């Protein structure tokens, strides 16, 4: 249990070794989740990268937030994909929350603390929680098989995840800053293991 | 009979049978009229789709907002269409008033608190009050015959709908949204039934 | 003799029969003028129109504010004309003053609040007191001969017009909307007649 | 001398005979100046044309404010010319503030309270100090030999000169019209001769 | 050892014998640093410019940071290059802080008080302690072998280093105009020497 408040990943280059493995209290499986996190990377108009990779024994994308060239953010639950497209990139740190629930399949992409529209996913599905999690790289099978041309160049951090919906009220409190207690992972309480090229600094963003 | 307020529907998907009908305590014909409701959704540069289905036995089309692809806003009294044209597609969630009366046949329509110029349309008609009132769908029919291609999908609320013009600045209040009452569809107490794949969440917009 | 504070003219269909003409309670020779006035059309891409049409029984051009097709402001005084080109169109309300002085020859032309360049019209000229004063319509003859494909479609209102040419501080005063007090046409004092497809309705413009 | 102040010089049409001679109680060579002005002009597409011109018996671009059409602002010393290069032209009245240094040949050009880059020019010479100063016209000659096609069609005033260089701190002063004392030529005590078709009307900027 | 506030180095004009060489006492071989200045320049999109020349015997790029026309910023370390790609260029003064940490080879690139993101350069190296620190040229050879084509055209000031990486918190404080102490070089206690066309004017920037 560390508390990494203020302080961010650094992936300095590509790799297919650097990762964050990080580790959730396993539970029951999930009806529902919430993750946010901040992240800042040049990659956007040259390729593709994961942002937040979740796997279980039996699925490699359980979920899954990409950044996909040409295209815009990629969201991912249990092998499905779905599509947020982005026509123009920024050239600065972005937050982003997503959440998914079983019951209606609705899920929400917020980007800076700006809704992109409700769309439907894996309706009556459970996330399985045996989980491996996993920052800087792609996972193709259990805790491995990273390809390099997926790795995440440049930062991330405040990455936190709860086993239900953010309403917008709670969101807007994560994206401009306050009091909150997030029941699966926590930022303030992480463990987590480090592999191979990853630093901790101070976050660049506010 | 309920207090939809902070509330919207949501259309997580195309369809031809996800729908929410609303319920006007309406007895007089209508001889003018105003309707306002914010929405949210990403198929404009896509296709065209319905924002609010009015109705009768006699004409399907007796008011009818709708976006046309390429073009912009579609306004329809009594089946005689004028439209708003549009040149760059805001992708965000939008506020929209429109009203016409019949003695002048002026239509306004407001987007996000500005006017577009006055037209002119079907002077002289008489709207029908016998209606089925329909979000998320298009009807040929009076309450049905939908079709797919011009559903609604993203987000539709506060919808608000008076028997008389609103004035410029009644419209600005509803636009900052200011205390009102509409008389003929109130938001704040509205009967409605749902059909489908469609969820009552919290209002994406401010 | 009527108050048409925050009222404007709805001109909402193409013709050559709807007008207003506007009686100034005066008959002196004009040796200066200001004229000022809001109106709202969106015409502009498509076509030309009048705006403010002054005709003496010996010249149906005697003070003329037209809006010409790829073009932008034609100023005319006395049948000779000037341009203040404009290269975008605004799709949005406008506020005009335009003034003239015979004994420099100085125009100066004002758009929301902002002042065009001083140019140089009829110096020497005297324009006529006994005046036929039209909006919505072009003159070719003295009160009549108009032409349809020239008609104003949209809102006119806060005509005002004074036998002297406004300071850049009144100017600026009337934008603003602070006090004044024209003394040839008077918004507050309006005296006129309407004929055509012409409605009387609360102002768009604040 | 009379105090100009709130007043601006008005050159409604192109001539070649329309022209200010400024007098300035000029002795000594001049080793540095500052010269501020407004103006306003819709010329900057179509033709260059001239905003200060000062002239020596010896030199009739002794220094030469002036404007090239597709280049930006010409600046001149001594019969030497640099530019200030404009890549869009700003359709809206203009302060300029403009100095040189013989010392050090430093020259600074400053455009609506902003400074441009520092450049260098005749380091080294002395500006004469019989001069002939004519704002409207281009002298090819001690007080005359004008070229209508570089003739300026617009408003100029707040003509004011130094016979030093004024510091950023003082610029920022002079562009906000908080408090200064030229010492050359002061619009508040302006000593000017008028030729032509030039008249005097309140300033069109604030 | 002078005071610089408040003045910059103007370079009024290309050349290749103008420059400004900075002296302190370093004795320790540097494992990390930060630098920090104001610079203003209209050469960016006409060609590549030199803004901080850092050599050692072994290496005349030991630290450069420079501009190269159209592409953007430029950081080397030892030899080895990394881009900060800029598409638009600032026509304005800029505020740079740029840092090193041979721990990690974390760079880090401020622009007018905003990060890029975090780079990797040089993990492992030491940057040399006897070095020639030069404006206004870019170094080929141990102190000399200027190139005019990467010249420096303009103002340069706010020089300050430092033998550490600053924080994000330690970055605004400087650009935010707040007290610090640097440690390596001192735009406060200045020492230098300057050879050809270099003069000392105060700053345009704040
Ligand atoms: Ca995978
Ligand atoms: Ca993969
Ligand atoms: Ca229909
Ligand atoms: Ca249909
Ligand atoms: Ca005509
Ligand atoms: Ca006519
Ligand atoms: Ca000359
Ligand atoms: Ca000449
Ligand atoms: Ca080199
Ligand atoms: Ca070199
Ligand atoms: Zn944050």
């Amino acid at each position: 249990q560390t508390d990494m408040s203020r302080k961010a990943f650094v992936f300095p280059k590509e790799s297919d070794t650097s990762y964050v493995s990080l580790k959730a209290p396993l539970t029951k499986p999930l009806k529902a989740f919430t993750v946010c996190l901040h992240f800042y990377t040049e990659l956007s108009s040259t390729r593709g990268y994961s942002i937040f990779s979740y796997a279980t024994k039996r699925q490699d994308n359980e979920i899954l937030i990409f950044w996909s060239k040409d295209i815009g953010y990629s969201f991912t639950v249990g092998g499905s994909e779905i599509l947020f497209e982005v026509p123009e990139v920024t050239v600065a740190p972005v937050h982003i929350c997503t959440s998914w629930e079983s019951a209606s399949g609705i899920v929400e992409f917020w980007v800076d603390g700006k809704p992109r529209v409700r769309k439907s996913l894996k309706k009556g599905y459970t996330v399985g929680a045996e989980a491996s999690i996993i920052l800087g790289q792609e996972q193709d099978s259990f805790g491995g098989n990273f390809e390099g041309s997926q790795s995440l160049v440049g930062d991330i951090g405040n990455v936190n995840m709860w086993d239900f919906v953010l309403s917008p009220d709670e969101i807007n409190t994560i994206y401009l800053g306050g009091p909150f207690s997030p029941n699966v992972l926590n930022w303030r309480a992480l463990k987590y293991e480090v592999q191979g090229e990853v630093f901790t600094k101070p976050q660049l963003w506010p």
